[PDB]
C-alpha cells in the first residue's frame, strides 16, 4: 500500500501549523518514530572521556594547497579504548586569509587514504571549503555480524536498537564534535553528506544532529530519500534481507508490507528543516528509486515552506543535469549509480549559496 502519514498532522491528529509547534512538538515525535521503527535508538551522544589526538599535521599537502590533520577520536580516556580515524584537509589560502573554513564530512567506504571512491578533493579544496572523513568500518564494520565489532558493543539486541546506520550517524556527529574543537575549521558551516548506505547515515545524522548547516543525499536510496510506500526497486524485505544488521530489528515488520509504516521518508527529509538540504538521484539507479526519491523531496516541502523555504518547482522529476529548488534542492544526473563530479560540482554551488 501507499498513502504518505502527513508531516504537518501529529499524531494526535492536530494540524502542525507554526514553526514552534514543528520545532518542538512534531519533530520529537517524528525522530521517536524514526528511531522506533527504522533505524533503532541513538543511545550514546556525547561519550564522556572522549579524546582527541591530532597525530598528523602537515601544513604543504597536496603542493601547499591545503593543511591535512590526522586525529584519533578516542572514545574513553584509556588510551587503548575504541577510537575512529578522522581525516581532514583545510584550504590553505583559507586559512591565510584568517577564516575557518567551511566543511564537507562524509564517511568513506574503502578507508582514509581511498577518497578506489575517489572525491573530487582537490577541487572542493580549490572552491574554499575543507574536507573530512572517517571510514564506516572505524565505527561499524559493514557485515552481519559486525555490530559485535563495533561502538556499539563496548541472546540478540533489542528489537528497537540500533543498526549500522545509527553507528554510522553517530559517528558523524562525533566527527563534528571533534570539528568544534579545531581552529581552522567553522564548525557551524558543515555539509554533512553521504553516498548509498552512507548518504542513509548522512540523512539520520542530519535530522537527529541539527547542529549540521546542511545535509546533502547522494542516491540513498530505500530507507534513505526513496519513499518506502512505493514498493519501487530495492524494498524492505530486500535491505533488511541482505543488510540485516543495518536498520533496527523493528525494521523487519514492514518486510513486505510498507503500508503499515507510520511514517515514510519524506518525513526523514522534513526533519532537517529549516536547514538546507539537497537529495540527488542517478537516472538508471532504479534499485534506489529516483522518482520516489523526487516524490519524497515533495512531500517533504511543505515543511520547508513552512519555514518559508522552497523545494524543487513542478511535480514531476526534472530534466537531467538542472537542479531545481530552494533551500530544498534536487537534481538527477545520467548514467548509474554513484557519486561523480557532476553532482559534486551542484553540492559546491549549493554550499555556495547556504555555506559562503
Ligand atoms: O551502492 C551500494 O552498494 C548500496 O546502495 C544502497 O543505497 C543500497 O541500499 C544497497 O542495496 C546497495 O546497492
Ligand atoms: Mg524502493
Amino acid at each position: 500500500a501507499y498513502t504518505l502519514p502527513d508531516p504537518l498532522v501529529g499524531a494526535d491528529g492536530t494540524r502542525v501549523h507554526d514553526r514552534a509547534t514543528w520545532q518542538h512538538r512534531r519533530r520529537p515525535e517524528l525522530l521517536q518514530l524514526f528511531a522506533r521503527e527504522v533505524y533503532g535508538r541513538t543511545p550514546l551522544g556525547r561519550p564522556e572521556g572522549m579524546v582527541f589526538k591530532v597525530t598528523t599535521m602537515e601544513h604543504a599537502a597536496l603542493g601547499g594547497a591545503a593543511t591535512r590533520k590526522e586525529v584519533t577520536v578516542r572514545f574513553g580516556r584509556d588510551p587503548n579504548a575504541p577510537s575512529m580515524q578522522l581525516l581532514l584537509y583545510v584550504p590553505n589560502a583559507v586559512i591565510a586569509r584568517a577564516e575557518r573554513a567551511p566543511v564537507f564530512l562524509g564517511l568513506n567506504f574503502y578507508g582514509n587514504h581511498t577518497v578506489a571512491q575517489k572525491w573530487p578533493v582537490e577541487q572542493i579544496l580549490a572552491r574554499g571549503y575543507a574536507v573530512a572523513t572517517v571510514y564506516c568500518g572505524d565505527l561499524c564494520p559493514d557485515r552481519p555480524d559486525g555490530l559485535n565489532a563495533s561502538v556499539a558493543s563496548w541472546d540478540q539486541r533489542a528489537p528497537d536498537a540500533w543498526g549500522a546506520i545509527g553507528v554510522w550517524a553517530w559517528g558523524l556527529s562525533r566527527a563534528l564534535d571533534y570539528l568544534e574543537t579545531d581552529p581552522l575549521v567553522d564548525a557551524s558551516r558543515v555539509a554533512v553528506h553521504g553516498h548509498a548506505r552512507l548518504g542513509k547515515a548522512a540523512l539520520w545524522a542530519g535530522a537527529q544532529d541539527d547542529r549540521f548547516a546542511l545535509v546533502i543525499s547522494n542516491e540513498s536510496g530505500c530507507g534513505g530519500a526513496a519513499l518506502s510506500k512505493r514498493i519501487h526497486g530495492e524494498t524492505v524485505a530486500r535491505i533488511n534481507t541482505v543488510f540485516p544488521h543495518w536498520f533496527a530489528r523493528n525494521f523487519r515488520r514492514y518486510d513486505d508490507h510498507e503500508e503499515a509504516l507510520p511514517v515514510d521518508q519524506h518525513e526523514l527529509l522534513a526533519l532537517v528543516a529549516p536547514r538546507p538540504l539537497y537529495v540527488a538521484s542517478a537516472e538508471d539507479d532504479d534499485w534506489a528509486d529516483p522518482r520516489g526519491e523526487f516524490l519524497a523531496v515533495k512531500a517533504a516541502e511543505p515543511v520547508f515552506r513552512l519555514f518559508g523555504q522552497t523545494g524543487p518547482s513542478g511535480e514531476d522529476v526534472p530534466r537531467v543535469n538542472e537542479p531545481s529548488g530552494g533551500a530544498l534542492r534536487y537534481h538527477i544526473r545520467p548514467g548509474p549509480h554513484g557519486m561523480t563530479a557532476q553532482d559534486w560540482a551542484f553540492y559546491l554551488a549549493f554550499a555556495d549559496e547556504w555555506l559562503k
